[PDB]
Protein backbone atom coordinates (compact mmCIF):
# COMPACT_ATOMS: atom_id res chain seq x y z
CA UNK A 1 0.00 0.00 0.00
CA UNK A 2 1.51 3.65 -1.21
CA UNK A 3 0.61 6.83 0.02
CA UNK A 4 -1.68 8.88 -2.30
CA UNK A 5 1.49 11.01 -3.05
CA UNK A 6 -0.37 14.15 -3.20
CA UNK A 7 1.22 16.94 -5.64
CA UNK A 8 2.54 19.92 -2.82
CA UNK A 9 4.52 22.50 -3.57
CA UNK A 10 8.00 22.26 -2.16
CA UNK A 11 7.40 18.47 -1.71
CA UNK A 12 9.00 16.10 -3.78
CA UNK A 13 9.00 12.21 -3.96
CA UNK A 14 11.94 9.60 -4.27
CA UNK A 15 10.97 6.31 -5.05
CA UNK A 16 7.48 4.66 -3.50
CA UNK A 17 6.86 6.41 -0.61
CA UNK A 18 4.57 3.44 2.04
CA UNK A 19 1.23 4.68 2.66
CA UNK A 20 2.38 3.13 6.49
CA UNK A 21 5.92 3.33 7.14
CA UNK A 22 7.51 1.47 10.06
CA UNK A 23 10.97 2.50 10.10
CA UNK A 24 11.13 6.39 9.44
CA UNK A 25 14.40 8.34 9.60
CA UNK A 26 14.23 11.75 10.05
CA UNK A 27 17.62 14.09 8.99
CA UNK A 28 15.61 17.30 9.18
CA UNK A 29 14.71 18.76 12.10
CA UNK A 30 12.02 20.71 10.70
CA UNK A 31 9.87 17.66 10.35
CA UNK A 32 10.81 15.34 13.15
CA UNK A 33 8.02 16.58 15.13
CA UNK A 34 5.51 16.57 12.50
CA UNK A 35 6.43 12.98 11.96
CA UNK A 36 6.51 12.34 15.97
CA UNK A 37 3.16 14.24 16.29
CA UNK A 38 1.68 11.88 13.29
CA UNK A 39 2.55 9.00 15.44
CA UNK A 40 5.19 8.11 12.94
CA UNK A 41 7.60 5.39 14.18
CA UNK A 42 11.10 7.18 13.96
CA UNK A 43 13.83 5.44 14.24
CA UNK A 44 16.67 7.73 13.76
CA UNK A 45 16.85 11.24 13.80
CA UNK A 46 19.07 14.42 14.53
CA UNK A 47 21.23 15.77 16.94
CA UNK A 48 19.12 18.87 17.30
CA UNK A 49 16.29 16.26 18.25
CA UNK A 50 17.77 14.90 20.63
CA UNK A 51 19.08 18.03 22.54
CA UNK A 52 15.67 19.78 22.30
CA UNK A 53 13.92 18.78 25.65
CA UNK A 54 10.74 18.75 24.36
CA UNK A 55 10.94 16.43 21.52
CA UNK A 56 13.88 14.35 22.74
CA UNK A 57 11.28 12.92 25.40
CA UNK A 58 9.39 11.27 22.29
CA UNK A 59 12.29 9.87 20.55
CA UNK A 60 14.54 8.22 22.98
CA UNK A 61 14.67 5.02 20.92
CA UNK A 62 15.54 6.78 17.18
CA UNK A 63 19.66 6.73 16.86
CA UNK A 64 21.37 10.27 16.21
CA UNK A 65 22.46 10.15 12.57
CA UNK A 66 23.47 12.73 10.02
CA UNK A 67 22.66 12.66 6.54
CA UNK A 68 26.68 11.99 5.49
CA UNK A 69 26.23 8.73 8.21
CA UNK A 70 25.28 6.40 4.88
CA UNK A 71 26.21 3.50 6.47
CA UNK A 72 24.52 4.37 9.71
CA UNK A 73 21.57 5.46 8.20
CA UNK A 74 21.33 1.81 5.82
CA UNK A 75 22.16 -0.35 9.13
CA UNK A 76 18.78 1.20 10.46
CA UNK A 77 16.81 -0.13 8.03
CA UNK A 78 14.53 2.94 6.93
CA UNK A 79 11.83 2.60 4.98
CA UNK A 80 11.09 6.33 4.41
CA UNK A 81 13.78 9.05 4.75
CA UNK A 82 12.45 12.45 5.36
CA UNK A 83 15.15 15.23 4.73
CA UNK A 84 15.35 19.02 3.32
CA UNK A 85 15.25 19.83 -0.44
CA UNK A 86 18.88 21.40 0.09
CA UNK A 87 21.01 18.10 1.40
CA UNK A 88 23.61 17.15 -1.10
CA UNK A 89 23.32 13.68 -1.23
CA UNK A 90 19.70 12.64 -1.82
CA UNK A 91 20.53 10.27 -4.90
CA UNK A 92 22.51 7.95 -2.17
CA UNK A 93 19.97 8.46 0.54
CA UNK A 94 17.12 7.31 -2.42
CA UNK A 95 19.43 4.66 -2.57
CA UNK A 96 18.59 3.31 0.77
CA UNK A 97 15.08 4.10 0.61
CA UNK A 98 12.10 6.27 -0.15
CA UNK A 99 12.71 9.46 0.79
CA UNK A 100 10.39 12.62 0.76
CA UNK A 101 12.73 15.95 0.37
CA UNK A 102 10.67 19.18 1.41
CA UNK A 103 11.97 22.53 0.42
CA UNK A 104 11.25 24.89 3.14
CA UNK A 105 8.91 27.95 2.77
CA UNK A 106 6.85 26.33 0.25
CA UNK A 107 4.29 25.87 2.55
CA UNK A 108 3.74 27.41 5.51
CA UNK A 109 4.07 25.67 9.08
CA UNK A 110 0.62 24.87 9.63
CA UNK A 111 0.35 23.56 6.09
CA UNK A 112 3.08 21.28 6.58
CA UNK A 113 1.01 19.34 9.24
CA UNK A 114 -2.04 19.18 6.79
CA UNK A 115 0.27 18.31 4.13
CA UNK A 116 1.77 15.25 5.87
CA UNK A 117 -2.17 14.26 7.28
CA UNK A 118 -2.94 14.00 3.07
CA UNK A 119 0.28 11.92 2.88
CA UNK A 120 -0.04 9.52 5.32
CA UNK A 121 -4.00 9.64 5.78
CA UNK A 122 -3.81 11.11 8.79
CA UNK A 123 -6.16 14.29 8.03
CA UNK A 124 -8.49 13.71 11.27
CA UNK A 125 -5.36 14.29 13.30
CA UNK A 126 -3.80 16.83 11.77
CA UNK A 127 -7.06 18.97 11.69
CA UNK A 128 -8.00 18.37 15.14
CA UNK A 129 -4.62 20.05 15.68
CA UNK A 130 -4.59 22.68 13.64
CA UNK A 131 -7.98 24.04 14.97
CA UNK A 132 -6.83 23.72 18.71
CA UNK A 133 -3.93 25.81 17.56
CA UNK A 134 -5.67 28.25 15.66
CA UNK A 135 -8.47 28.85 18.54
CA UNK A 136 -5.66 28.88 21.20
CA UNK A 137 -3.56 31.38 19.53
CA UNK A 138 -6.32 33.64 18.62
CA UNK A 139 -7.33 33.92 22.20
CA UNK A 140 -3.39 34.19 23.44
CA UNK A 141 -3.01 37.21 20.33
CA UNK A 142 -5.75 39.11 22.35
CA UNK A 143 -4.28 38.69 26.05
CA UNK A 144 -0.51 39.35 24.77
CA UNK A 145 -1.55 42.38 22.63
CA UNK A 146 -3.89 43.84 26.18
CA UNK A 147 -0.70 44.62 27.72
CA UNK A 148 1.73 45.70 24.63
CA UNK A 149 -0.63 47.15 22.36
CA UNK A 150 -1.83 46.29 18.97
CA UNK A 151 0.64 48.27 17.04
CA UNK A 152 4.22 46.85 19.36
CA UNK A 153 7.30 46.06 17.20
CA UNK A 154 8.93 42.79 17.75
CA UNK A 155 11.99 41.28 16.00
CA UNK A 156 13.34 37.62 16.46
CA UNK A 157 17.22 37.43 16.70
CA UNK A 158 19.68 34.87 17.60
CA UNK A 159 23.09 34.05 19.02
CA UNK A 160 25.15 31.41 17.52
CA UNK A 161 28.96 31.31 18.60
CA UNK A 162 30.07 34.63 17.86
CA UNK A 163 27.92 35.67 15.70
CA UNK A 164 24.19 37.34 15.51
CA UNK A 165 21.11 37.09 13.51
CA UNK A 166 17.64 38.61 12.58
CA UNK A 167 15.11 36.19 11.48
CA UNK A 168 11.97 36.89 10.16
CA UNK A 169 8.06 35.26 9.84
CA UNK A 170 9.38 31.47 8.85
CA UNK A 171 12.65 30.89 10.19
CA UNK A 172 12.00 29.63 13.99
CA UNK A 173 13.16 31.13 17.01
CA UNK A 174 9.84 31.56 17.99
CA UNK A 175 8.94 33.89 14.48
CA UNK A 176 6.05 31.60 13.42
CA UNK A 177 4.30 32.75 16.86
CA UNK A 178 5.14 36.34 17.46
CA UNK A 179 4.74 36.88 13.65
CA UNK A 180 2.11 34.76 12.31
CA UNK A 181 0.25 33.32 15.00
CA UNK A 182 -0.21 36.82 16.97
CA UNK A 183 0.08 38.96 13.77
CA UNK A 184 3.01 41.08 15.64
CA UNK A 185 4.14 43.89 13.73
CA UNK A 186 8.09 43.95 12.94
CA UNK A 187 10.58 47.11 12.55
CA UNK A 188 10.28 48.01 9.35
CA UNK A 189 14.23 47.38 8.83
CA UNK A 190 13.17 44.07 9.66
CA UNK A 191 10.23 43.84 7.07
CA UNK A 192 12.28 45.04 4.24
CA UNK A 193 15.58 43.34 5.01
CA UNK A 194 14.68 40.39 6.71
CA UNK A 195 11.33 38.87 6.33
CA UNK A 196 11.86 38.14 2.40
CA UNK A 197 15.16 36.54 3.22
CA UNK A 198 14.03 34.44 6.15
CA UNK A 199 17.29 35.43 8.33
CA UNK A 200 20.11 38.00 8.58
CA UNK A 201 23.69 38.05 9.98
CA UNK A 202 24.59 41.13 11.43
CA UNK A 203 27.09 43.41 13.44
CA UNK A 204 26.58 44.60 16.59
CA UNK A 205 26.77 47.73 15.67
CA UNK A 206 23.79 48.61 13.64
CA UNK A 207 21.38 45.92 15.82
CA UNK A 208 19.60 49.31 17.85
CA UNK A 209 18.25 50.10 14.05
CA UNK A 210 16.52 46.96 14.23
CA UNK A 211 15.04 46.70 17.22
CA UNK A 212 11.99 48.30 18.29
CA UNK A 213 9.21 47.96 21.06
CA UNK A 214 10.28 43.87 22.02
CA UNK A 215 12.76 42.12 21.20
CA UNK A 216 12.56 37.69 21.48
CA UNK A 217 16.09 36.36 21.76
CA UNK A 218 17.50 32.81 21.39
CA UNK A 219 20.47 31.11 22.73
CA UNK A 220 21.64 27.31 23.09
CA UNK A 221 23.25 28.53 26.41
CA UNK A 222 23.85 31.67 29.35
CA UNK A 223 27.93 31.89 27.86
CA UNK A 224 26.70 32.98 24.18
CA UNK A 225 25.32 36.18 24.90
CA UNK A 226 27.18 37.28 27.79
CA UNK A 227 29.42 40.01 26.29
CA UNK A 228 26.70 41.77 24.34
CA UNK A 229 24.56 42.09 27.35
CA UNK A 230 27.07 43.58 28.86
CA UNK A 231 27.76 45.88 25.80
CA UNK A 232 27.09 49.91 25.89
CA UNK A 233 25.75 49.29 22.73
CA UNK A 234 23.28 46.62 23.98
CA UNK A 235 22.31 48.53 27.05
CA UNK A 236 21.90 51.78 24.99
CA UNK A 237 18.76 49.94 23.19
CA UNK A 238 15.81 51.46 24.43
CA UNK A 239 13.91 47.84 24.33
CA UNK A 240 16.62 46.76 27.04
CA UNK A 241 16.29 49.59 29.54
CA UNK A 242 12.35 48.83 29.16
CA UNK A 243 13.26 45.03 29.84
CA UNK A 244 11.06 43.74 26.53
CA UNK A 245 13.73 41.34 25.62
CA UNK A 246 12.38 38.21 25.72
CA UNK A 247 15.40 35.68 26.53
CA UNK A 248 14.66 32.26 25.01
CA UNK A 249 16.02 28.43 24.89
CA UNK A 250 17.26 28.11 21.47
CA UNK A 251 17.50 24.46 22.11
CA UNK A 252 13.62 23.88 21.60
CA UNK A 253 13.20 28.06 20.40
CA UNK A 254 14.82 26.76 16.85
CA UNK A 255 12.26 24.69 16.02
CA UNK A 256 8.94 24.83 14.17
CA UNK A 257 6.99 21.46 14.61
CA UNK A 258 3.92 21.63 16.61
CA UNK A 259 5.42 19.37 19.91
CA UNK A 260 7.96 22.20 19.99
CA UNK A 261 5.57 25.41 19.57
CA UNK A 262 3.30 23.85 22.07
CA UNK A 263 6.02 24.77 24.38
CA UNK A 264 6.93 27.89 22.75
CA UNK A 265 3.59 29.31 22.76
CA UNK A 266 2.83 28.98 26.59
CA UNK A 267 6.21 29.96 27.38
CA UNK A 268 5.93 33.39 24.81
CA UNK A 269 2.57 34.51 26.12
CA UNK A 270 3.94 33.64 29.99
CA UNK A 271 7.08 36.12 28.87
CA UNK A 272 5.03 38.98 27.72
CA UNK A 273 2.29 39.07 30.00
CA UNK A 274 4.77 39.46 32.55
CA UNK A 275 6.29 42.34 31.04
CA UNK A 276 3.60 44.53 32.32
O1 LIG B 1 13.40 24.80 10.26
C1 LIG B 1 13.73 25.45 11.20
C2 LIG B 1 13.81 26.95 11.08
C3 LIG B 1 14.59 27.33 9.84
C4 LIG B 1 15.99 26.71 9.88
O2 LIG B 1 16.78 27.00 10.73
N1 LIG B 1 16.43 25.82 8.86
O3 LIG B 1 17.70 25.34 8.99
C5 LIG B 1 15.59 25.33 7.77
C6 LIG B 1 15.71 26.13 6.49
C7 LIG B 1 17.11 26.17 5.89
C8 LIG B 1 17.69 24.81 5.55
C9 LIG B 1 19.02 24.97 4.84
N2 LIG B 1 20.11 24.82 5.78
C10 LIG B 1 21.02 25.88 6.04
O4 LIG B 1 20.90 26.91 5.49
C11 LIG B 1 22.16 25.67 7.04
C12 LIG B 1 22.23 26.83 8.02
C13 LIG B 1 20.89 26.87 8.78
O5 LIG B 1 20.41 25.85 9.21
N3 LIG B 1 20.22 28.13 8.97
O6 LIG B 1 19.01 28.13 9.67
C14 LIG B 1 20.76 29.41 8.51
C15 LIG B 1 20.80 30.42 9.66
C16 LIG B 1 21.32 29.91 11.01
C17 LIG B 1 22.79 29.53 11.02
C18 LIG B 1 23.40 29.25 12.42
N4 LIG B 1 23.09 27.91 12.85
C19 LIG B 1 22.09 27.68 13.85
O7 LIG B 1 21.51 28.60 14.35
C20 LIG B 1 21.78 26.25 14.29
C21 LIG B 1 20.27 25.98 14.36
C22 LIG B 1 19.72 25.76 12.95
O8 LIG B 1 19.65 26.68 12.19
N5 LIG B 1 19.24 24.49 12.48
O9 LIG B 1 18.75 24.47 11.17
C23 LIG B 1 19.16 23.26 13.26
C24 LIG B 1 17.81 23.14 13.98
C25 LIG B 1 16.62 23.45 13.07
C26 LIG B 1 15.25 23.19 13.70
C27 LIG B 1 14.09 23.44 12.74
N6 LIG B 1 14.07 24.87 12.44
FE1 LIG C 1 18.70 26.26 10.32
Amino acid sequence: SLSPMPQIAGVTYYGDIPKQPKRVVSLASTYTGYLKKLDMNLVGVTSYDKKNPILAKTVKKAKQVAATDLEAITTLKPDLIVVGSTEENIKQLAEIAPVISIEARKRDYLQVLSDFGRIFNKEGKAKKWLKDWKTKTAAYEKEVKAVTGDKATFTIMGLYEKDVYLFGKDWGRGGEIIHQAFHYDAPEKVKTEVFKQGYLSLSQEVLPDYIGDYVVIAAEDDKTGSALYESKLWQSIPAVKKHHVIKVNANVFYFTDPLSLEYQLETLREAILSSE
